[PDB]
Order: C-alpha cells, then sequence, then structure tokens
C-alpha cells in the first residue's frame, strides 16, 4: 500500500506507543514472530499491539535499497524501563530501574553485516545511556558475543532473577 520509506524516511526509526497503521503493524509482528522463532520461545514477546499497550521504545532499521528502493526493515531493537532488585558483587541487594533491553532482532541472512550494531549504537545515543548502566533480559548466546566483543560486557555480576548486568552497573 506504502512504500516504507515513505512511512520511515530515517534509517533507524524510534517508535514510542504510537504506531497506514495495518501497515505498520504487519511489519512489526513478523518480526517480533522472527525474533521469538529464533529463540525458541513459546510466543512473541514483541508486537504491534504490546507496543500500544507498554510503555517501551522501539528502534526499526530500514535497508532502503531493498524491495526495488522501497525499503524493508531488517532489525529492530526494543528497550524498556524494569523495577528490579539487584545483587551487587558483595551480595547487595539493591532496588533500581534501569533501562532494560527487551527483544532485539536481525533478519538471519543479514547478521553479521552491522545491522545491530547500527540498532545498539543509535539507541545508546538516543537514550543517553551507556552500556555497562543498563540491563539484560535473558540475553541470549549471540547478543552476550556481541556485547563482549563490540562494547567490552564481559562476566557479569551473577543475579537470581533472569536479568544480566555487568561490573560497571554498580
Ligand atoms: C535481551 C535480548 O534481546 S535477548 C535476544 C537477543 N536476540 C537474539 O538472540 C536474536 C538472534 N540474534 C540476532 O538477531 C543477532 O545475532 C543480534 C541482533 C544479537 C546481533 O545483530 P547483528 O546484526 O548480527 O550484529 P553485528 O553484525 O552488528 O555484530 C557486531 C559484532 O558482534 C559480534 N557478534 C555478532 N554475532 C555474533 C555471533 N553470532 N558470534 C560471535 N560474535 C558475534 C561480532 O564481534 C560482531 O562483529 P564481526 O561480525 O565483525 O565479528
Amino acid at each position: 500500500p506504502y512504500d516504507l520509506n515513505a512511512l520511515f524516511p530515517e534509517r533507524i526509526s524510534v517508535l514510542d506507543s504510537n504506531l497506514p497503521l495495518p501497515q505498520v503493524t504487519t511489519v512489526i509482528d513478523e518480526l517480533g514472530k522472527a525474533s521469538s522463532k529464533a529463540q525458541q520461545l513459546p510466543a512473541p514477546i514483541t508486537s504491534a499491539a504490546k507496543l500500544q499497550a507498554n510503555r517501551h521504545h522501539l528502534y526499526l532499521l530500514k535497508d532502503g535499497e531493498q524491495n526495488g528502493g522501497r525499503g524493508v526493515i531488517v532489525g529492530f531493537l526494543k528497550v524498556g524501563y524494569k523495577k528490579l532488585f539487584l545483587l551487587d558483587q558483595r551480595g547487595a541487594h539493591l532496588e533500581t530501574e534501569p533501562l532494560c533491553v527487551l527483544d532485539f532482532y536481525v533478519t538471519e541472512t543479514l547478521q553479521r553485516h552491522g545491522y545491530g550494531s547500527e540498532l545498539f549504537d543509535f539507541m545508546l545515543k538516543h537514550k543517553q545511556v551507556e552500556p555497562a548502566q543498563m540491563a539484560y533480559d535473558r540475553p541470549s548466546p549471540k547478543f552476550l558475543s556481541f556485547l563482549e566483543k563490540r562494547y567490552d560486557l564481559r562476566n557479569s555480576v551473577p543475579q537470581v532473577n533472569n536479568f544480566v548486568v555487568f561490573a560497571g552497573f554498580f
């Protein structure tokens, strides 16, 4: 119906909770399903409806050249604040409300071409945050390698919930 380059003129677009709407819905839903399948999750953790219902922020990377220059969304990164009880390196149990990575996916055939990096760098600047100051919801092996090799985040501080944080968090 619309070319994506017309809906999203920027290479990386930011959506809050405000999502023409049916086309935007389809794009986000398909990407969310792809991410959850990649992670062997029982259901999508990212969808258009969930975006509308939550206070999350979704970054979408568009390859403007694809589909005869009409554009295709090739990856997304979803972040949001979560209230968390966390343990520091000495075992002090601290209440915190960090910005968290909640979902993150680049189309499998397009991985390892820097798209994840572009999304993550854009978000850090946009949110005015450094990677060590964030929490990570159940990060996968691929994402942990990404964080170690590109952002020097290694040897996380063990938590009892499913969130991961690194030394510089504290
Ligand atoms: C909290 C959560 O969101 S948990 C869910 C995380 N998402 C997933 O597991 C979904 C499946 N995985 C993905 O979609 C991707 O692997 C992502 C989004 C994590 C990374 O996106 P990509 O576009 O592939 O990352 P990008 O190309 O920018 O990689 C940057 C660096 O990260 C490291 N890296 C990325 N993938 C890997 C990997 N599979 N193995 C080892 N290192 C990797 C490399 O150092 C890479 O640089 P190099 O390619 O020059 O070696």
